[PDB]
């Protein structure tokens, strides 16, 4: 999960 929502943060900024 923490690989999932960090990826996805970096991607939204």
């Amino acid at each position: 999960a923490a690989a999932a929502l960090a990826a996805a943060l970096a991607q939204a900024l």
